[PDB]
């Protein structure tokens, strides 16, 4: 008697949960189609205005676990949709910790960016998100970033991406490299033009200001005041099939060993 | 009562373990004069080694915990000399959090390279250790590298330098940024002599063959092929003030809140 | 300050629960009058109908211990109604261990059939709930059954029928040994007609189906068609006092040691 | 990202939670002014009676964690509002220990009576809430006693008070020293007459009628009925703002090591 | 970094050890070419003849656990070599739940008669070791018992044998069916004679005294104070292929979901 | 299969420890015939001293139970011979609390100052080691103390003490009530001698010169200062046959319920 769990940090704007976390939650069920599907999001604050504004009632990581020992699963998969080893990823972590013993079998499938390979396959997957750009034109993705020790998984990114020339950069919102670093580091190439587009599993209105809006600290603004223009794409990682392709990956490396 | 426990990853080699491990010992020791002061190692294919060829017992976390308990200290603050927080460390959270219970209170402070912060003063910790350059001549620092996450470190470290035109750069000898990517990045910059650091907290035999031995994979090798002479000094980080002054810091953090 | 905490399988059927679950539960409280009685289910489906259906909110064993610890109660007793030590059981056991530290006392009496004694005294008790029997016709038991090892329970008791010459004969619905083991087994002695009882705590209407509907897989249909006529005998095992007392002697030798 | 909870027995009363629970809380969130302040408490009775009878949710510590850990706090500071290290503590302490994993930093702050100086202090902030008294008029102080073995801090603190001639004593309802030994000892020192305090944070009306009522078994009854009038005062220990600087400065000495 | 942890009953008597413990260590390592081998024993009595009279130190399996931490094994497979799901193989459960958060991957294969299918591959494997026999002779396995309720897995598979008239029957040394049982059985079916072989992983001297000696209480006196023949077969399980497979086939269920 | 764990602070004097902790032993294998007998020590440091200086090895709490486990004891009974609920019998519940889910069946039994009933039940049995004194001599007991919040304890017996006017009075080495609080409260009621006995379950040379040595700091030499004259009596409470009954009814307190 078998479980999927599919943990997201979460957000409150339904078409971009249905655009994203319904989109991966879907290829997750479909690749394991013997189990029960089931959600958990991390982020309380989310889950608190969808309870009081919404009426909608979503699961901690510890609820969900407990209904399914309560329902009689002796066998659960759990899939983080998230992007980083951060605080919200180990939340899921120690909550799994501490319920284990309430399983017969239990495991636990790793964020986007985990292992080395990881981070050469989001490339992949993010080229597949990406246009057709001239030489002084680059994509430019923006994390949230985090006070964790994960953080410094963006700027990794962003290394990689310089060391192989990937037509990309990577940020964050929060944490290193911000992005006026990017902006130092592409006006010194003679880049002339960015598409911005969030490293985040959804686009919700919040994102969008970070990245987009006439706000003087957006990353749009900023690239602008620089004289580099910039267009916004308003998509989640979610809606990158070939990133879904990844969280299924790590599902089944979970599954497998 | 009250135990200081300090947990380095360890070392078979007596000359650098002193110049290292036990210098930072007794500065941490000097900071909680209060303390009674004891040791253990990560690495129990060290501990093994000790035993069997020198007949020196040193303790695991786990031993040492318990024997703290037995001996009734009920305050222990454990100090990680690790650099990063990879699978070295997780073995100290995750076998404190096992005897955690043993104890009534207990504190855990953090590797090298945790918070933004412990980046920044990294950089101005290494530059005590540096000699001053030649705009054509940079620092190379060698770390251990990780499969874990965590490995993420080494890079972003390297990207800090990279963007504040620090004259140094770093790598990984087990993950990225390995050798040759530093090697094609400075050959592109007109680098024309390099000197060979370790980013680790002792320089061991092996270290010392990994870095700057006459195999062709060592990273002098390497550098010398390219036609960028390569200086090793072989001095772990454990022997500059500045750094052990860090470890200080950590060790006071997790005392403070 | 006391409890006394029975967990039954469960049953959505009201009127079984009352001549069954609720005879137990009074029993037990009888034998124990110093203690708070208090119930909880392992069947978080049927728990999850009595909500949605009735209004009615039955506790998940988890969910009475935390109430329990809130509450005050330092020494909880916990007795067990389930016939076997399978997943239902372990679900009562592993929630024990999560919870165990909340409490000064923890006692925990285990399923009816555990050990060697138990499957005798069962018998024993089984004996009040037959008639006088022909030499050729028999009382056959229908157990639950399980996928989870303590599946050997039922073809164990059922071998120490035979060996006896006890006049009944056990297996499961779910596994071994199924009603067509026993079928084949009682045609070869010239058994001519049976009884059917359930070994099930309660005897709800899917109980009732599997037992004795006009369904051709139902254990009647079977016994019919092989020519063996089987009246059905619809009670539930915790309408019996003799296997009450069972379940009584298991929360006092939980009490005692 | 930082809490404060602030755990109190609890009292179904509103004004004397608002004059006793509240200042507390409120004293120790102006020492925290970094934190969010959230409740528990311990009394699960107490709480089932706010729920049904008022429509008022107070979490159990358990519950407070819970949610703060859904909600990302990583650093939560508690201070428990318990006069002595009883059941009710520690079920603090045993709740603190269980979801202990689920957070990067926790303290726990201990009663009022826990170490040698405690004592000391408390009867110095006790003396800020007495009159000038006359040579043979005393304060009586009446505690709720406990089972648990630290029901013995009452009669230390009664000790403490006869050995340097303190102007007081302190006795239990539910403990050694009953309100008979206080009046014995009191009867042969020629004190006149008393003046009855509750050793209690909050003074709701239960332990108004133990201490002050007209029913014979009242502390006032029972010191009237030996000759000696007393005269009661109606103030929980949270009302005395020494009291509230105590628990103030255990949050502190949990914060700092 | 990968490890196979083999946990065995154990025995002291080395050339049994050799042709049974070892032989199944043996290929459940070549199934896991990847992984170093490890062996622990549960039989503490064992242990500890092996040290004191041998000089020879086998590891419990929290040792065993212990020193794979130590030795930075992030990922360990476990199989136990036991018959049961009894008392043995439930101190692995517990000791591997203890220390499960010490690594990143751990699996725990299961005894040899769990599922269903296990009693049918089992019975399959049997017929290897078997001779071809006339009609009134049988072979008739000695397992070891148990007072833990898994002693139902005994009489669960001679019930199984007698089902589908496989020409052998099982009982217990220590519990239900004793060999009585058995003998009463067979006489009344006209059995001739019997082998009698061990239902145990290793045969050892007790074992064989148990089973062939010329004490009145041995299997073989039994059965021919009966007047029925019994021919001892001194082999244990391990020395099997069938069964060497099948806990290869349990290791790699556990691998495996 | 069962046994008798019996943990004492310990001590290095052997004849102390033969009359006092060997005496107690003695007693709870009597009163628990079906039991295994074995030994541990809460004090780390006299436990080295003894390895160190004698070759002799006795077991902490933890290593006790962990070769419980491994010798396949389900049923263990543990009982302290701690004299107070403070550090040292808190090591106990801790080690105990890790490591419960190793055994079916654990108990553990308090130290002698526990309960109300305790206090009383102590005092009774003090009566039988002390001699008839006349109206102004007392015995005086001297407990070790404590920082941990049981140091209560000590005050409270002897608050009962003279509530009830019993002929003695009790202090502690470390703790309150100290030897100056009792000569003080002594000397006011013209008590003329004391008898000096200690509060301890063992009297070893240490405890011996706490009391009666010729250092101004002994309680003997105290006493005499103050011109009333002490005579030590060197017993510890272990060879009290009353003392060790009370050890005996706690034990069997843990085994009802």
């Amino acid at each position: 008697k078998k479980a999927l769990l599919v943990v997201s940090f979460g957000t409150s704007y339904h078409d971009t949960c249905e655009k994203n976390i319904v989109a991966c939650e879907r290829d997750l069920a479909a690749s394991c189609p013997d189990r029960d599907l089931f959600r958990a999001f991390t982020s309380g604050m989310i889950i608190r205005k969808l309870r009081q504004r919404d009426g909608i009632d979503i699961d901690t990581p510890l609820q969900a676990l407990q209904k399914l020992a309560a329902q009689g699963y002796q066998d659960v998969a759990i899939q983080s949709l998230h992007i980083i080893n951060g605080d919200e990823y180990e939340k899921i972590v120690r909550e799994v910790q501490l319920l284990r013993p309430l399983f017969t079998r239990l495991t636990l499938g790793v964020p986007l960016l985990s292992s080395h390979n990881d981070y050469v396959q989001l490339m992949q997957a993010l080229r597949q998100q990406m246009p057709s750009l001239r030489q002084t034109e680059k994509v430019v993705f923006m994390g949230h970033g985090a006070s964790h020790h994960a953080f410094a998984a963006y700027a990794c990114l962003d290394h990689m991406m310089t060391a192989q020339r990937f037509p990309a950069r990577v940020g964050a919102v929060e944490s290193y490299p911000e992005v006026d670093i990017l902006i130092d580091s592409l006006r010194d190439e003679g880049v002339t033009g960015v598409h911005l587009m969030p490293l985040m599993l959804v686009a919700g209105d919040h994102a969008i200001n970070d990245m987009a809006s006439d706000d003087g600290d957006s990353w749009k603004m900023r690239f602008n005041a620089a004289g580099i223009p910039a267009t916004p794409w308003l998509s989640g990682l979610g809606e990158n099939p070939a990133i879904r392709a990844m969280f299924v990956a790590h599902l089944h490396q979970a599954l497998n060993m």
